């Protein structure tokens, strides 16, 4: 599913992401926009053989099992395919574990490079929440 900006903001808010670990909603919407362009079905292969999955491009090296990343850790305890669903629940629950891991949203390279220190509130501007 390709989400609209406000539709996704609303889903993320409902799933407990607004101010999760201090990160306002706008940060999460910005990350999703540049990681996956709001497409739950996004996959991208990394040079090390791992793959990133779904709306928040969660990586198979640490977080999920895809059966093809030797020495992966499956920390969210989930097949990576579950992260591609139109229901964002699995992605959100896993993202909560990731952002709690010590490096906050810096775990998402597009967030660091494209959202961090920008006016992220603009991403939720005009939405009914
Ligand atoms: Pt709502
Ligand atoms: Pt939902
Ligand atoms: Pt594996």
């Amino acid at each position: 599913k390709v989400f609209g900006r406000c539709e996704l903001a609303a889903a993320m808010k409902r799933h407990g992401l607004d101010n999760y670990r201090g990160y306002s909603l706008g940060n999460w919407v910005c990350a999703a926009k540049f990681e996956s362009n709001f497409n739950t079905q996004a996959t991208n292969r990394n040079t090390d053989g791992s793959t990133d999955y779904g709306i928040l491009q969660i990586n198979s090296r640490w977080w999920c099992n895809d059966g093809r990343t030797p020495g992966s850790r499956n920390l969210c305890n989930i097949p990576c395919s579950a992260l591609l669903s139109s229901d964002i629940t699995a992605s959100v629950n896993c993202a909560k574990k990731i952002v709690s891991d010590g490096n906050g949203m810096n775990a998402w390279v597009a967030w660091r490079n494209r959202c961090k220190g920008t006016d992220v509130q603009a991403w939720i501007r005009g939405c009914r929440l």
